[PDB]
This record gives C-alpha cells, structure tokens and sequence, in this order.
C-alpha cells in the first residue's frame, strides 16, 4: 500500500494473506473472505500455471504478518479459465478452504455487490494489504496491515491516462471492460497487495468493488491502479460460491 | 541464446545491438538492419512508454560487445500502435537512424519475406544474439554474438503445448496468429535476444521470419520461444521503410 | 544462531538487540545488559569509526523482533581503544543508556565472571541471538530469539584447527589470548549474533564468558566460533561501569 | 582505480590479471611480473586458506580484459606465512608460472627497489588495475586497464589519518611498518586492484614500491590507500625469485 497508514484492528475483517512454502510461510498476495469457506483473489497470484496445493496456505486477518499465524490449508484453486496475464484480463481466482471459518466480528466475510451496482467515479473506496509501500520499497517489519482511501476512476478516463506518454494507439484499449481503476500519485496498491480487496461503502454498507490486479508501477503519474471489476465476474463467482 | 555457439565473423551482417545510456552504453535488446536507415526490433524493447531518444544508440554487427563500439544515434522510434505487451501481440517496432549506414559484405541488410511465406516445420532457421545463455545466466565476457539453429513448431501445436500445465482454457488462444514458435529445451532465444532476428534460408536466400519476442522462460518443457511473425506486419513496415 | 531452538520467554533476561535507523529500526547486533544503565557489546558492531549516536537505539529482551518494540536511546558509545578489527582483538564496547532501565524477572542484568574463571572444555555454555541461522541464511519472520548450547574448545586446540587448510604459519597465532572458542559444525553463532552473550552456568550462577565476535563463517569444519574473552577486559569494563 | 584514466598501450608492461575458474575466467586481483617466471601479488587475493591451483590462471598485460585472453597456468602459490588478514599485514604472495614468459617491450618485468630505497613523501607514483572505479562501482565493459597518479604518504601521517573519526587509541597502530600509503579523495586503488603494483619512477627508473593491499573504502576522507611495502619483504621475495 502506497500512501496509507496502518489499519485499526477493528477494520477489514475479511482481509486475508496468501502464503507460499519455503524457509518460512511467506506472504505473496492478498485475498478476501467472501463466504466462510471461500477466498477471492487474483488469478496472477496463483496462475496461469498450475501450482502445488500443499505449498499454499491462507491466513485470516492479522494485524502484523507472521506474529500470530494460524495457517489454513486450501482444498481447491479455481483460476478463471480466460486468465493468461493481468493485461489481458480475467485476473480473478477462488480458493476453497478445507473447512469453513467460524465467523466473528473480528473475522468475517465481505459483501459482494449486486450485478447492477455501479461504483461511480469519485466514490471513496479503500484498498488494504501488506504490499510494498512504494516501487521496490518493501513493507518493513513488523508488517502491519495498511489501508488507503482511493477514489474510483471511470474506465474511459483511466484508459486515456494509460495512453498519455505511450506509443499505443488511442483506440486500442489498455484498460479493458472487466477492469476498474482507482488511485493517484499519492495513494495506490502495489506489489504484494495483489488479489486483495478494493471496498467501497455504499449507503453505509461495505461492498467489494475490485480485486487488486496490476498497473504500471505504483503511484506513478498517469498510471492509476487497476483492479478486476467484481461485478463483471459475479456469475462466475456464483457458479462456485453459495449465495 | 541457449545452446548453439559463437557466430563466425562472416555470418549475420544484419545483426544489431540496442544500447541504453548509463554508466556505459549497455546492450539491452537486439535488432536487424532492414534498410540503411532503418532497424527492425521488438516493441517491448522500446515501448509501450515513450523513451528519450538521446539515451538510445545502435551498434552495427560486432563480434564482441563493447570492444570496438561505434555507436549510432536514432532520429525516430516508431512502435506498432496495437502494441501494449508481448503476450497480447504486435511486438514490433522501427528505429530510424540519423544517417544512412554504409553497407558492405560485413554489415548489410536482411531481406524481408514475401507476404505469402508461412515458415513451416522443417525449415532451417537460426536465431542470433547477445542475450542470456540460460534462464537467469548472463552471456559471459567477452560477449560473443551467438547463433542457434531452432526448429519451427506449427502455431496450433505450439498453442496446445502452452496450455499443458496451465489453468487457461484450451480454447483461449495463447500463441496468437501474429506470432511464430520455434526452439526446444536445448535451443532457444532468451532475455537480451529480444528484438533480434529469426532468419530462415528459403531457396538460397535468408529471409527474416521472426522478431524475438517472448516465451515462458528459455528452453523450458512445452514452452517454445515465441516470435513476432514478420509477414503479418509487412504493410505496416512499408508505411515507413522504402522498398 | 546455527542449530539449537527458539528460547523460552523466561530465559536470557539480559539479551538486547541493537538497532540502526533506516526505513525501520533494523537489528544489526546483539548485546547484554550488565548494569541498568549499561550494555556490553562487540566493538566491531559500533566501530572502529565513530557513528551518530542518534541513529542507534537498543531494545531490551523481546521474544520476537520488531513486534513489541520500545526503543531506548544511547548517551555514550565507548569502544576499547585497542580495537581495530575482530581478528586483531579487543572486540569489546559499552553503550551507556540515557536512562537506567527498570529491572524485573523478565529483564535484568547478567553477572560478569571473576577474573580467575577460565571456562574450560566441558562447561555448559549457551549463545543466544537473532542472527543468521546458517551462512547467508536470514532468521525468518517472526524473528524469534534463538539459543544453542555450544561446546568450549581450548584456545590452543582452536588455534591449531584454524591453521588446518591455511597457509598461515603454525606458530603465527590466529586465535589470540583475549579470545575464547566455542561451537562446532552443528552449533554456532552467526552474523547478526555479534555482540551478544555467551553465558556458562558456574556453581548455579550464569556468568558471561564471551561476547560474540567472529569466526570463518558459521558452523564450518575446523572453524569454531570465536568470542571476546570477557575476563580479559574486566578492568576496562570497570573503568566505566559501577560495581 | 578511482579517478584515473585508461592507460596507453605502451605503459605498464608488467601488469597482470589473476583469473578464477567459473562460468568464465573472471578477474579477481592484479599482480606484477617481477621475473619471467614469477608474479608478485597480495596474499589476501589467494589466501589465507589454501586454494586449488587448477582454478587459477594468470593473464599478462592486456588493454581490455577478456578480449584477447591467453591464460597461463600457475605451478605454485607462495603466500607469506605471517599472513592472516590485510589489517595485520604480511599481505604478499608469489605465483610461480608453469613456464617463463618470453619478454618483449610490450610485456616485461618490473624492477624491484633496493633494500635501502626510501620512497619519500610526495614522490609521484602510479597505481594500475582493472578494479572498481568507485565504492561499489564496477569497471564497465570493455574493461580497460586504468592508471592514476598518487603521491606517497609518510606512515606516521597515514596512521594519524586513519585515527581521525575513530575510537582506536592514537598510540595503537592501524597502518603498520610493513605498509605504505598513497592516495586521496580523488585518486586511489579499489577492490579488484588488489595485488597489483604501485610503481614510482626514481631518477628515471620505474621501481615497484607497493602491492595494493587494503584501505577503508576507496577515495574516502582521511583514508588513503594502503599497500604492502615491497622493501620490507625483499628478502622473503629473494628467497624464491632469482636476482
Ligand atoms: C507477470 Si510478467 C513477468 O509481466 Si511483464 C514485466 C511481461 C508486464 C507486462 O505488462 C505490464 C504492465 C505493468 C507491469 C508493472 O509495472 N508491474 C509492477 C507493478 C505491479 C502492480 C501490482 C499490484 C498493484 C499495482 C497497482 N499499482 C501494480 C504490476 C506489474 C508489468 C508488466 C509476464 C506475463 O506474461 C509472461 C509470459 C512469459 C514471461 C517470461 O517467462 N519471461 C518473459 C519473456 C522472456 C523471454 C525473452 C526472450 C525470448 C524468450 C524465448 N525463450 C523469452 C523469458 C521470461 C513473463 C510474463
Ligand atoms: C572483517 Si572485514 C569486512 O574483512 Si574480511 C571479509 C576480508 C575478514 C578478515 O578476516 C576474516 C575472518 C573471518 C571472516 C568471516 O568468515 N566472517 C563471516 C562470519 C562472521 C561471524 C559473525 C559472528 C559469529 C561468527 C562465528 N561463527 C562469525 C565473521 C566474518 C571474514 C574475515 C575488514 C576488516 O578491516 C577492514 C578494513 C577495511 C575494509 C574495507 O573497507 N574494504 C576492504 C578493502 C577494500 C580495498 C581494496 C583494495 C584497495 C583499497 C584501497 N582503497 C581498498 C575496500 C573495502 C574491510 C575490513
Ligand atoms: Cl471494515
Ligand atoms: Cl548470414
Ligand atoms: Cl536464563
Ligand atoms: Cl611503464
């Protein structure tokens, strides 16, 4: 997270951390608890090439990474079959937990938006994670969960910004219709935040609008953060996750 | 270049090296001389973002990098407007030199293929360059130009390989129709070879079939190297370079 | 620490961590609390060149680095004037804290040895710290304090080992008389453990025999760890620290 | 070499490069041809631990490293038996070549000084090598041999300078009697120049005064380059090398 601060312990009860087996169970990507037995994340965290399930675990909301880990095994990785790279799109994946989590006020699910939900330009949303704090700047120990408030950007404007200072033809889409943009040169998600949630409070209810997907660096001029648009893939999500 | 060997001095008179300004004028991609005032390279080497032309120079065929440099400045960088990433396609670009080069038996242009040549499996083709000699292994000093003979794999077969060990659906195309596949687990191009030539001997004449573009690593199982298919982009090239 | 295990919370109440200011207050050496206002460490951790005192802080016994830091600033750095490198000797230094620490069962001083204790082979001795767990392997998060029991090797025997596989003449002393050897190819201190304590239980009391100083790598054949012999430097220490 | 320039091809016919076996025969240290069958170098380049002779070769004077290598095998490494580290001293070694070199005006021996030779403070001398061009700045390709003119410094002054900004007692020697100092904040030897020659023209004859040994960084305030004093070790040298 670039330009944020450390999150209050009471906030973001759905945030998860994805961990890969090595010398330790290291954080590589974020995710969100969308049902007691399912995590929503980015396909590029876990694909497109097939991964060993035994080398992956999930960690539920933690103030500080690694300090009080209680690692959860995963029973299935479901990567959207249209995914090959984040720039092409379909950057979305599900992880089915081995058990349902017992929900509490401290760890619980996020609400998905209705199909019709339009998160309008300017709407204040929040992105969270334990990613880098700037380009090539790691989150320092003790690895607090960070948050930053970022406004939704309209696709057409976000696409136009990506074309400024580029050779790419103006009518050739960079930011595609299954993607959503947020952030500026002071506030953004960054590497390690991938797969985590962009959430917006709509009439007082928190809805997950996006999944951290990609961008050109973090907080760079004319290069807002790009997210997979959750509304776009609701039907695919609902094919596996109970409503 | 993975596999193969140091090129004889008499071969590949069209090979160029692209250099970026820093503590020294460092090699970062290859290219080919297609006209005395024009170099053909990969878009990903010089885009999609606009770079400072003053910080780019070209070196004509050299047996060893850096030893006998005579760097040439560039007046224009022209990048295919469809280009955004190598995995999407249109990985092709042109550099106009500030002056025409004087040609000779040692340094001269390569012939572009007619629109109809398809470069089928079994054709004798070579890829050349100063890139890495295996995944994450640098070409050692004194940096000789390398060459390797690479076998063509038909696009549909190549695409099908790219789907083995992938989540990507089998009918979601990975290797696109403007690309070409060649190489195996002993013979391939690698990082630093990008933008250079794949040339095939057709009826006694060397034609440039491909521009080194991408792949999943270098010389990995089921993952041939991918080239930009030059025939696909002949009309574009001819918008800029005289016939 | 190579080998051994995470220390129980009740053990080594004297262990400290030295921190250098940067993107975070990073652990770079250990130390020991020898008086409420004084820490004993290795000279090589803080010298021979004079450093900015404002950029140094000390953390008292913590089970996990960084998680619950309460950093304490330093008023004086006193380095043995014979010191230039660890291989020459006099690898010993004192830090005066700006305030006295409040002691308890969890955090308190270690007892210095009488001038006459020699710490012979067979004595039960432990070395503790947050350093590397093998040559060039970092202690992973969450950075637990480690301990390992290390066997003492008599100085002359240790010196003779240091000469095996060396050009150095056998009568040119390597392990000097102000040093002490301990450890083997399974149990040793390592980088990041420097400046911390080697403690040996003598007649029911824990005494600090050694300060972690140097060695040829960590847990390597014929190369025990080398410590600064605390008894050699008692008079110096007592020039500064009250009895 | 810090602050130098590329050497004329006619200069320094005694300079050699020491090469270690890996992915290529990489330069690690300098040396000097002091007899047709012997190279003078620093012991820290090849010790104090015993090295495999088969993994070492010598390269005679070359304008550019790696370009025209003709690598020479070594038949004996002789490391001064008093050597353990450069800061202690005796940082001097001999390599006996498998054959005598055939001398020419382009490659030939350097003259050693007489025992009595005093290279006085201020005398202009030259150091040469293919080392780093500043702290942590590698010599760029095509790796030219560099030179820089450096004045001799008196030991007592050099020792005093090393004490400025240090905790080390003023009467505790840092720069020892077998060492010689030269250089300033604009001109110095650096890592990779080790073992190469410091040469001074005395009444029109070039004599080797020093062997590049160590220092605190390169070209740092109050930290001149330190060399092994060749006069000090003449008798040891003459024990193996014919006069
Ligand atoms: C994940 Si990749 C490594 O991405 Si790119 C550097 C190619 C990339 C393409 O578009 C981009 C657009 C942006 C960024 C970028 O700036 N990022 C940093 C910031 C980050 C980020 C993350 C989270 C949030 C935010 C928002 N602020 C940003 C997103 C990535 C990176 C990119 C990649 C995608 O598909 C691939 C397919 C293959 C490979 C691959 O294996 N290689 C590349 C090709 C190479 C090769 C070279 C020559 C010849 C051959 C033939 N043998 C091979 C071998 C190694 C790599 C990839
Ligand atoms: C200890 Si240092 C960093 O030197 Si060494 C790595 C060659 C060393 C000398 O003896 C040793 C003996 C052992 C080890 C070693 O193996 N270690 C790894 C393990 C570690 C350790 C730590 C804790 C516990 C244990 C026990 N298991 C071990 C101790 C170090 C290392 C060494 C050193 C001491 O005094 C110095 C003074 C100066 C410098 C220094 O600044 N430089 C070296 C010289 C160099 C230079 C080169 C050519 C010309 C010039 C002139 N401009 C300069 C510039 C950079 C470095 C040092
Ligand atoms: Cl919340
Ligand atoms: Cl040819
Ligand atoms: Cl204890
Ligand atoms: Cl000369």
């Amino acid at each position: 997270i670039v330009g944020g601060q450390e999150a209050p312990r009471s906030k973001w009860p759905w945030q998860v951390s994805l961990r890969v087996h090595g010398p330790y169970w290291m954080h590589f990507c974020g995710g969100s608890l969308i049902h007691p037995q399912w995590v929503l994340t980015a396909a590029h965290c876990v694909g497109p090439d097939v991964k060993d399930l035994a080398a992956l675990r999930v960690q539920l909301r933690e103030q500080h990474l690694y300090y009080q880990d209680q690692l959860l095994p995963v029973s299935r990785i479901i990567v959207h079959p249209q995914f090959y790279t984040a720039q092409i799109g379909a950057d979305i994946a599900l992880l089915e937990l081995e058990e349902p989590v017992k929900v509490s006020s401290h760890v619980h699910t996020v609400t998905l938006p209705p199909a019709s939900e339009t998160f309008p330009p300017g709407m204040p949303c929040w992105v969270t994670g334990w990613g880098d704090v700037d380009n090539d700047e790691r989150l320092p120990p003790p690895f607090p969960l960070k948050q930053v408030k970022v406004p939704i950007m309209e696709n057409h404007i976000c696409d136009a910004k990506y074309h400024l200072g580029a050779y790419t033809g103006d009518d050739v889409r960079i930011v595609r219709d299954d993607m959503l943009c947020a952030g500026n040169t002071r506030r953004d998600s960054c590497q390690g935040d991938s797969g985590g949630p962009l959430v917006c409070k709509v009439n007082g209810t928190w809805l997950q609008a996006g999944v951290v997907s990609w961008g050109e660096g973090c907080a760079q001029p004319n290069r807002p953060g790009i997210y997979t648009r959750v509304t776009y893939y609701l039907d695919w999500i609902h094919h596996y996750v109970p409503k």
